[PDB]
């Protein structure tokens, strides 16, 4: 419950600032499912890129700190819990993660974590990051927890749609 408690505190502080934040990765899967499916190593977040200072402020207020600057964002820590944070940028009608499919950061809260509505990245954005993962790390070297979470996300979106998205990913990076 430590992680869930932390997620709730982070989102509460963000709500208070009218700061949208999207849960990502494994917690986004569990949020859209509305069920906790397994243990999650970190908490993945997407934030408005131009309001990064506000997220850092939340981290600090909760007793944490920025730990690392990453190629795609930053890592912060609160207690022993890691926050893996990626910016999204305003694109006329929504925030969008760089290089990701349109609709990556939906405005509506489309998931639930322990009764609490949460904004979360789209299924397409979630699966897109598995495609990257497959290029950066061969799948038969993936830890099994990611093999399984990928299959779950695919079953939720649907194999027909995943096939088309994967083809688009290949074409993009052809
Ligand atoms: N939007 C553009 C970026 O998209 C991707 O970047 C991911 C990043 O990999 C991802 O972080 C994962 O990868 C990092 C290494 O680069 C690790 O340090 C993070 N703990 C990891 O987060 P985490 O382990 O929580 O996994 C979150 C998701 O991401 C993928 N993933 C899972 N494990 C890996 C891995 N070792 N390398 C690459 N991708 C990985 C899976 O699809 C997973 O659902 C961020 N949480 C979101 C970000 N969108 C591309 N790899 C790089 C690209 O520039
Ligand atoms: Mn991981
Ligand atoms: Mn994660």
């Amino acid at each position: 419950t430590t992680q869930v408690t932390l997620i709730h505190k982070i989102l509460a502080a963000a709500d208070e600032r009218n700061l949208p934040l999207w849960i990502g990765g494994g917690w986004a899967i569990d949020a859209r499912l509305g069920r906790v499916t397994r243990k999650h190593d970190d908490i993945d977040l997407t934030f408005p890129g131009e309001r990064r200072g506000e997220l850092e402020a939340i981290v600090e207020m909760l007793g944490g700190r920025v730990m690392e600057e990453l190629d795609y964002g930053f890592l912060a820590e609160i207690g022993d819990e890691l926050l893996d944070c990626e910016p999204a940028w305003w694109a006329d009608e929504a925030y969008e993660i760089a290089e990701a499919p349109q609709g990556s950061c939906p405005e509506a809260a489309e998931g639930v974590i322990a009764g609490r509505p949460v904004r979360c990245n789209s299924w397409e954005a979630i699966i897109w990051d598995y495609f990257y993962y497959a290029d950066e790390v061969p799948p038969v070297d993936w830890p099994t927890k990611h093999i399984e979470s990928y299959r779950l996300a695919c079953t939720s979106l649907g194999a027909e749609k995943v096939e088309v998205l994967r083809a688009a990913f290949r074409s993009r990076y052809a």
